[PDB]
């Protein structure tokens, strides 16, 4: 139905050990941008600055989904991310949203 529609324009961090997603969590804090955390960490979309694109309702493992649909719209310079890390089967991603429909 419609709600298979829906999708966010997503951008992550993901790191297998809570170590490194923690450290990756301290230096958005810090304030790096999003994309040069992701180019230092992620163990996914490194080279495109953790940018996943357009993903539709259903194509994100679960706990990422909920995660995603939860988050405004928001942009590198005044980001709105996830905080605590969600896990998922593939590890900890830290994620944040660019684009809703
Ligand atoms: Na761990
Ligand atoms: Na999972």
């Amino acid at each position: 139905g419609p709600m298979g529609s829906n999708a966010v324009k997503v951008r992550h961090i993901l790191c297998e050990k809570h170590g490194k997603i923690m450290e990756a969590m301290e230096k958005l804090k810090s304030g790096m941008r999003f994309n040069e955390v992701a180019a230092q960490y992620s163990e996914d979309k490194a080279r495109q600055g953790g940018d996943l694109g357009w993903m539709t309702r259903g194509s994100m493992v679960g706990p990422f989904q909920e995660a995603a649909f939860a988050l405004p719209v928001s942009g590198m310079d005044k980001p709105v991310f996830t905080d605590p890390p969600v896990k998922t089967k593939f590890g900890y991603h830290i994620i944040m949203v660019e684009g809703r429909k």
